[PDB]
């Protein structure tokens, strides 16, 4: 459908990326990521307020939105690199990045292993560091905390809708003890829940674990931390991570000498630029403020 | 490497491997059947076996990939140990059994309890067993890889598939050889380590399913302040949800915490561990 | 017909038994005088005990014949999260030591051939006189085999279909997807689908790779090398297991130190025990009598 | 020792790094700037002046960079970090900050599998063709969609070096790599192995170094002509294993779906050459490279 702002797109080699932007093409450039399941249009409200002060972009991620659908080819890196590419062939100029959870896990592999001096800085709104992975090296793995939504994905979705028993998933969903799946809607139509399998079945960050990717951060870190919990039936974890995995994904931030800016927002919810635009774009703007 | 030890040894022909136990006590007594920690032998139990043997038929047994029991290589899987068990209580045994099981034995002491065959358990003491903690992908609290995995991952890489490499040397560095580990398959470690040993029997569903009173005796456990791993076999969270499993089951669990013993307290404590074990396996 | 509620079983020639293995309850007919050599038969995948249902009337003169519903399969258990060729074998080991109680032939069709092979090395001892593997996919039903085809270019195609559309015990049960993809044959509305899922995703046989069964091997063992090919389209294997596999499976068991007879018949279907049962029970009853 | 990656030596050409964001790529430059960009990536072990004699033929008529993968030679060394989406993209980012030009990319072994990598998933207009130089297409998969896979072919390798050198050499039990590579080398520790992380080979023979790059999808994306060089290949009578690295039917199999990606695919076969034939025999490598490339 059509939304807020026009869209773009741009061939980065493997697909094709589709986005938005918004604000004068001289300010800042910002770069926003959408969380799973979400496509740029999820900062739809976001992009308006910063297009005051800077130059947003709002991407689609490949297997979401207007973007390619890569079968088989869904991991942590080829989703940054193809953020890698899309800042060297439309931005060009260095960007500050905010990411939310799936996002926001990208947002901190950029400011990792994007290419040197691309980014300013980096927002990583309710990222779910460790809780995301398979075998996090610290905390809740993902069968303990948004898995159980991702399995649902898999099974009555499938690969690329092949699938596509709606009805199965929302009956699944009703009767998890997630609240999340008790949480088709548009975004989710645009959606390819291949994504979810890499996710459940451990393969998206193989080749990126965590703990090496946040101890080799480059550039000033803002990890904003939203409503977390423990589900008292299943023991899961409620939220994008835990506060022992934010206090391990600090230590090793600051290890990697950058400036880490930690926001604990206990009573948002994890999309805080949809849900409270103007409380995330005021506390985006304070921190982009004092980058460069 | 194998050396004399106070109880004479035999060997039973299971099919796949030769399983090497020792026997101790009366046969009129009610049958034990006890099941070594990981590295460790049917001799771990040297200590327990001669306080048992009192008043119970003691049966101690080297799991495959230990003692002088076949050395399998790519078949280690809890399945497989399980069912070596399930063999040597219908071979060997030949009538209902108390099992006993520590650390790993203890999670295939859980094992039988829901998977034996019908009627050949009484009851299983699981002592601190790694419920879940022993898991790659567990659906309840620490992965292996934040609990005993760096022990494991110093196995597999120095000390390798039935000792391969044998970097005694190296292993030192990076944490003489003990006798337990002289007759240990460190490929053991491997399968825990990968998360192949228990890939087609997760601990929920074994827990969910037991079928006999399991008395569980929680040791020592605690969090490294570092890293936030967990120490001892298994967290309390990962305690409780295995009691909630294995109640759901309906069976007896009886729990009893003990954060002052080792791992192997039926060789650290003998006397209490016994005790807790007589007393438990006089209410069956 | 909803297969997920497990209500789509039918009559058959033989009386259906129940026996309780520990985990699961094995379901399972019988056939024959008590008094003969007993004789277990152990399906192909997607087949329930009643595949044999011809065959058993047919060895019954010789024989006492059992013939097994495997768990996930025909009315015996299903296990999610369980269903691998060790939990398989073992439910089968148990079987023969509850029910039989007396030294056994077996007979197994495709992934039933398989477990014929695994009981022939890991069966406990004396259990077994001897194996017939009828038409087996050695390797080829493995994902990573020591050789030849992988089970993703020979059924793993077909299982990728039964994972997605069908899904773990029917619970997706997607019959039109299915086929486009590709009513309900009686014996495939009494599979569990999981069966598909570890085979696809070589989690059955993980810990129990083929080679090592195959150079384990303690009984006679009769190896039958039905239909085989090789689709030009795609270079996939059609068939069982291709010649190269056959041959290095039988160097494997020959090196076990067993008789190891190859009885290769090209022409025949995979399940040549229902499509030409005179021949089948010709060349088991030939080999079983010269144990 | 190599786990300090205190090893290295000087060769005919001087070495220049570039920082590609996550790593720091060690590479040689040769021939006139001015003249067609062409890229070269070793072998598995293999260090950029593994193309050291063919370099200097090659830079009569192109210029040459020849590159160090990450855990090989000078680039970093990085931990748990080895697929061949990263490798790729390394190369992805050297294009774009130092070469700045189209290239020509002729890969060896796992260096041939990356340069197909590239004609299918590099930036817009990086590249003009790819040789792949006796590539292990399907054959360095562990779950191949046609034809062996690694555990059939050079996995007995990778597994040795992943049980006896181990990750970034951190084992270093040569002795007993040797001693089980001689019941499963030829000059010593060779110096291009010492450069080596071994933990490539663990990724390769655990199935994970391609786990999220499928072969299937990739050469059925190529979007560059592609020559493919077959060199050396046959089966093992004892074992049935796969020598050289890929039959026959892989290769077909891997044009054909090169072919439906529409692209042109050039095969030459040359089955009395080593798989290294950049290294064994220059001038025939370099040859096929010239004719091809022109």
């Amino acid at each position: 459908v059509p939304h807020a702002y026009p869209e773009q797109q741009v061939d980065l080699g493997e697909i094709t990326m589709n986005y938005a932007e918004a604000g004068d093409p001289d300010r800042p450039a910002v770069l926003l990521i959408p969380e799973q399941t979400g496509s740029w249009w999820s900062y739809e409200e976001a992009m308006g307020l910063l297009s005051e002060h800077f130059h947003v972009y709002a991407v689609d991620l490949r297997g979401q939105g207007r973007s390619s659908w890569t079968p088989k080819r869904y991991s942590l890196d080829n989703f940054g690199n193809d953020l890698v590419r899309f800042i060297a062939l439309v931005v060009k100029r260095p960007v500050v990045v905010a990411g939310n959870s799936s996002g926001g896990v990208l947002a901190a592999w950029l400011s990792a292993y994007s290419m040197p001096g691309q980014l300013r800085g980096v927002l990583c709104e309710d990222p779910p560091f460790f809780a995301s992975e398979l075998v996090p090296a610290h905390g809740h793995s993902v069968r303990q905390g948004a898995g159980p939504v991702f399995e649902l994905f898999r099974t009555y979705l499938g690969d690329q809708w092949s699938v596509g028993d709606w009805e199965g998933f929302c009956r699944a969903a009703g009767a998890s003890a997630s609240p999340m799946a008790r949480s088709i809607p548009q975004h989710l139509q645009e959606y390819d829940p291949e994504w979810a399998r890499v996710f459940y079945e451990g393969t998206v960050g193989l080749s990126c674990p965590h703990e090496r990717m946040l101890g080799q951060v480059k550039t000033p870190v803002l990890l904003t931390h939203h409503m977390r919990g423990i589900d008292p039936e299943t023991g899961n974890l409620l939220g994008a991570l835990s506060d022992e995995q934010a206090l391990r994904a600090r230590r090793l931030m600051d290890s990697a000498g950058v400036t880490v800016d930690y926001e604990s927002v206990p009573d948002a919810s994890y999309m805080m630029h949809q849900s409270a635009p103007a409380r995330y774009v005021e506390i985006f703007t304070r921190w982009a403020a004092a980058l460069a």
